[PDB]
Order: structure tokens, then sequence, then C-alpha cells
């Protein structure tokens, strides 16, 4: 560490950062519990408005969109992040886009009383747009605060933030909580009070220094503030560090998202960046979870929902481990170690459900599957994905980056959602094979081709990215 050091206003800083990382979990997980509930009050407003119920193919595809334009918004919202962060900076970037978070959580806290469909999916396809910003922005914010000797570790929090936002709001969807008839709204208006908490604290935020230094030429501004964030006067090696990327920045063009696929010195990184997403997003994860509660039924379990809360447990847990791990142990390992044992769990849970109509305990072991899929995909593929991109380049190159990389990542948790139904309508439990062949192959890209980014500064990742292009 030097003379680096954690202090409060760098955890102050971080924490309340993450409070977007809180948001886009909570509104990930949010609408599932209530499903019921709001397909009740899709059919209760056609008809109060005139109109023929529902068919039940009408109630699943309006559902279904309640459910999707949160992704696509996610997607167009993570795609967007380069048109915020070097025109209002990082911090003031997630000042601003908050009053996305208050809008659509209103246009969802009233579409109850509003009797408005229309409403409750603007609202989604509104948080999505501010959870897709979120996503972009938080990993930028931390990494470019952080010290790099605890860049993994402060870069996890963001997940952690995304989980324990999942867990919240599975527990806030117990229905003896907010997930009622009379209190649903209130379960997703809740958005809206993270947004005000975030909102208040940012002004007392700083600024990133690599933004200020780099993107702005205050060398001065940017030292006082890592003096402080770091609790040391002695910042030299940091401060030349920016200096270097400084200049560097200014002997290339301006990066487009283009560019970032012709060039070869972006290619490797952005290839890396994109395929890092995927293995997070086609591991099945959000399948997984999603469909616990029936596979749990199925298995036996009497009260499945509570089981799904203990997923949502074991899936808090295990980023505390990871966060715990990742600077000793590293991103190539504890990726691999979370792939190849979400390999092992995915392919044990088609052969569980194909065994357990027949062997007496299998059932047991679907459970244990699911659960121990959780762990390993908290180990690495959740949280490492997500904060890599920002370690994987310069300070150039990372907001169009970090906008492809995090677009990817929405896209392909789309994509999941979209083609699973599908697929294990015709595939049954061979249908976890198929995320089985992808971990697998993502594996294998990870051990082969993803660099150990670990205590690195930004400047040397970039510089052998540019050796191996040479
Ligand atoms: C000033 C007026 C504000 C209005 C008052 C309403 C505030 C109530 C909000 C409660 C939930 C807030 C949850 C914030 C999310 C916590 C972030 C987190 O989970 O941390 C991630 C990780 O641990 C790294 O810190
Ligand atoms: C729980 C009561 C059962 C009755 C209601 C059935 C639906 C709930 C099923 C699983 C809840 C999982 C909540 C935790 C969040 C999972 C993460 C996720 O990806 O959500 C799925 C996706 O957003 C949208 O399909
Ligand atoms: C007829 C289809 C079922 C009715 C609607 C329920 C499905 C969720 C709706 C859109 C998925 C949006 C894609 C992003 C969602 C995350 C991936 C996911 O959750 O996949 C599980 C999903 O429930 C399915 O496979
Ligand atoms: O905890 C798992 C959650 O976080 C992951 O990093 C993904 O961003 C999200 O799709 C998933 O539902």
């Amino acid at each position: 560490m030097g003379t680096q050091k954690v202090t409060p206003a760098l955890i102050f800083a971080i924490t309340v950062a993450t409070i977007g990382s809180f948001q886009f979990g909570y509104n990930t997980g949010v609408i599932n519990a209530p499903e019921k509930i709001i397909k009740e009050f899709i059919t209760k407003t056609l008809t109060d408005k005139g109109n023929a119920p529902p068919s039940e193919v009408l109630l699943t595809s309006l559902w279904w969109l309640s459910v999707a334009i949160f992704s696509v918004g996610g997607m167009i919202g993570s795609f967007s992040v380069g048109l915020f962060v070097n025109r209002f900076g990082r911090r003031n970037s997630m000042l601003i886009v908050n009053l996305l978070a208050v809008t659509g959580g209103c246009f969802m806290g009233l579409c109850k009383v509003a009797k408005s469909v229309e409403m409750l999916i603007l609202g989604r396809l509104v948080i999505g747009l501010f959870c897709g910003l979120c996503t972009g922005f938080v990993p930028m914010y931390i990494g470019e605060i952080s010290p790099t000797a605890l860049r993994g570790a402060f870069g996890t929090l963001n997940q952690l933030g995304i989980v324990v936002g999942i867990l919240v709001a599975q527990i806030f969807g117990l229905e003896f909580i907010l997930g009622s008839e009379e209190l649903w709204p209130l379960l997703l208006g809740f958005t809206i009070l993270p947004a005000i908490l975030q909102s208040a604290a940012l002004p007392f935020c700083p600024e990133s220094p690599r933004f200020l230094l780099i993107n702005r030429k205050e060398e001065e501004n940017a030292k006082q503030i890592l003096q402080r964030l770091w609790g040391t006067q002695d910042v030299s090696q940091d401060i030349q560090e920016m200096k270097d990327e400084s200049a560097r920045m200014s002997q290339e063009k301006q990066v487009t998202v283009l560019e970032l696929f012709r060039v070869s010195s972006y290619r490797q990184p952005i290839i890396i960046s994109i395929v890092l997403q995927l293995s997070q997003q086609l591991s099945g994860i959000n399948a997984v979870f999603y469909y616990s509660t029936g596979i749990f039924k199925d298995a036996g379990v009497q009260e499945p929902w509570y089981a799904t809360i203990g997923a949502g447990v074991v899936n808090t847990i295990f980023t505390v481990v990871s966060l715990f791990l990742v600077e000793r142990a590293g991103r190539r390992t504890l990726h691999m170690i979370g792939l190849g044992g979400m390999a092992f769990c995915s392919t044990l849970m088609t052969v569980s459900l194909l065994l357990k109509d027949n062997y007496n305990g299998m059932s047991f072991v679907c459970i244990g599957a699911i659960l121990v899929f959780v762990a390993f995909f908290e180990i690495g593929p959740g949280p490492i994905p997500w904060f890599i991109v920002a370690e994987l380049f310069s300070q150039g190159p990372r907001p169009a980056a970090m906008a492809v990389a995090g677009c990817s990542n929405w896209t392909s948790n789309f994509l999941v959602g979209l083609l699973f139904p599908s697929a294990a309508h015709y595939l049954g439990a061979y249908v976890f094979i198929i995320f089985t062949g992808f971990l697998i192959t993502f594996l294998a890209f990870t051990f082969f081709k993803v660099p150990e980014t670990r205590g690195r500064t930004f400047e040397d990742i970039t510089r052998a990215f540019e050796g191996q292009a040479h």
C-alpha cells in the first residue's frame, strides 16, 4: 500500500456510489414475487376501462413486457454512459441520473391509483434506463478512485450492492411486508428512496481524480483529492501514472465505439471485456435464480420462497467471500473457479432432475446444486466482470469500452430471458447443459486469454496489450 490508506472519506465515496449498484439489484429482483398480484392488476385495469378480460396469452405478453422492458432500458442506458461521464464527470453523472430513478419509481408507485398498465411499463423502462447507466457509472467511478492494490476488492463492493439489492427486494416482496395486493406499488416505488439518499450524499463525494487530472488537466485539484481520499501526502507514483495516461490520451484520437473494434490494441481487451460479460449472463444465473422457486417446489421444498431467499443469502455471503479473496487469488483464479464450479452444478441440476422421480434422494441434490451454483457464481463471475472492464483500459477508451461491455451484459441478460423458456420447453432438464457448454467454453477462454490485472496500473495493463498487438 506504500503510504496509501482506506479512509472514511474513501469508504463514504464508494458506499454512496454503490447505492446505484443496490438499485440495479433491487430492480432486477423486485418484480418476481408480485407477479400474480400484478397480473391481477392488469386484468382489473383492462376490465375497469371497459374491455374484455385479457386472455392468458395477453396477460402473459403484458407481464413479459413489464419484466423485459427493464432489460431494454438497461441495454440503452448502459450503452449511453459515454454521453455522460466525460461531459459531466463521473460523480455528477450519478447525481443527474437520479432524476430517472425518481421518475421511474414514481410511475411505478402511481400506476395502480392511475389504473395505468402503460405507467407500469413506462416506469420499468425508465428505471431500466437508470439502472443501465448505473451499471456503467459505478464501476468506472470506483475503478478510478480506488487505490491500485485494492481496486478489485473495492470493485467487488459494486456486486455486493447488487446482491444486497436483490436480497432486499426478495424480502420486501414477502406478502406480510410489501408484496401484497395493497402495498405492491410501494414495493416498486421503494426505488425512489435510495435515489433520494444517494442524491443528497453525492455532492459531498469527490470527483474522480483521474477524470480531473487526465480529462480536465487539473493536476493540483486531482492531487489534493487523492491525498485526502487515501490519507497520505505522498501520491507521486499515482499522480505520475496519471500524467503518463494523460500524455498517452493526448496522442491518440478520441475513442469511439467502432474504433474499439478496429484498433488491435483495443480489440483484445474489448473482446475480453465482452466475453467476460457473456460468461456472467450465459452462466444462466438469472434463469437459475428466477426458476429456482419452481425447481425447489418440484424437488419437494414445502415452502420454496424461503429457499429462494436462502439462495439470496448465499448470493450475498459468497460475494463477501470473493471480496476478501480477489486481491490474493487474483481475477483469473476466482473467475475460473466460479465458471468451473457452476459447470459442475448446472450439470448436476440436469442429472438430479433426470433421476429424481426414479432415485429417492436426488431431490436433495437438485436443491444443493442450485445453492452451490449461486455460491460459485459469486466467487468470480458475479463481481469480476462488472469491475474488470475499468482495469482493462486506460482513461481515454474506458467510457466507450464500458458502454460496449455493459451493453453486451444487458443484451445477453435479455437474450437468456428471451430464449430460455423455449429451450427449457424442448430440452427439459437438459436445458442446463446449454449453460454448462457456455461455462466450459468461457472457462477455456479465461484460462488462455484473460491477463491477470491484480495490483497492476492501467498504464502497465494497456502497455502489455500494445506490446502484444505489435
Ligand atoms: C437525506 C434524505 C434521504 C431520504 C431518506 C431515505 C433513506 C432510506 C433508504 C434506505 C435504503 C438505502 C440503501 C442504500 C444502498 C446501500 C449500498 C450497499 O448495499 O453497499 C454496497 C457495498 O456494501 C458497498 O458499500
Ligand atoms: C418467490 C414466490 C414464488 C411466486 C412467484 C414466482 C416468481 C418468483 C420466483 C423467483 C424469485 C426470485 C427473486 C430474486 C431475483 C432473481 C434475479 C432475476 O434475474 O430475476 C428474474 C428476472 O428478472 C425476471 O424473470
Ligand atoms: C412466455 C415467457 C414467460 C413470461 C415472462 C417471464 C420471463 C421474463 C420476461 C422477459 C425476459 C427479459 C429478459 C431479461 C430477464 C433476465 C433473464 C431471466 O430472468 O431468464 C429467466 C426468465 O424468467 C425466462 O427465461
Ligand atoms: O447477483 C446476480 C446478479 O448480478 C449479476 O452481476 C448480474 O448483473 C445480474 O444479471 C444478476 O442477476
